[PDB]
Parts: C-alpha cells; structure tokens; sequence
C-alpha cells in the first residue's frame, strides 16, 4: 500500500510511454497513464 | 488536455474495479489504477 508518491513512482515503473529521462509532472503521468489504459483495453 | 481534476474524472470512467457506491480518494483511485494497469498487462502476456 503506498502513499501519493508512492503511487506515482508505481505508475511510472509500470506505464512504457513515460519519458525515460525527462521529468514529468503529476499531470503528464495521468495523461500517460490515461492514453496506456485506452490502449490495453483496445488492444485487448 | 485534462487538468487534474480532470484526469481524476477519466480514470474513474476508464478504471472498472472502482467503488460505484461511495466517495472514492485520490490514493485509492491511483492504487486501483495501479492494480488494474497490472491486470491489463498480464492479460497481454497470455
């Protein structure tokens, strides 16, 4: 169970589209994490 | 294109292991997220 940042040091393990180097803002990674979702769920 | 609260709305709508009867945080909105992003892909990998 995690905290706030724990969560997003989570989703940025887990989400492959997330920029290897540059820094993201808390928005950037649910935008990420959205666009992901969509994509798995279509995929699938 | 979302700001924040915005980006909370669309993961309520995408995530379907959400609570549908009660307030939801945002902690226990991003660990759904988290443990449904995980489900995704290990369906991926069968």
């Amino acid at each position: 169970l995690y905290d706030m940042n724990g969560c997003y040091s989570r989703l940025k393990e887990l989400v492959p589209t997330l920029p290897q180097n540059r820094k993201v803002s808390k928005v950037e990674i649910l935008q990420h994490v959205i666009d992901y979702i969509r994509d798995l769920q279509l995929e699938l």
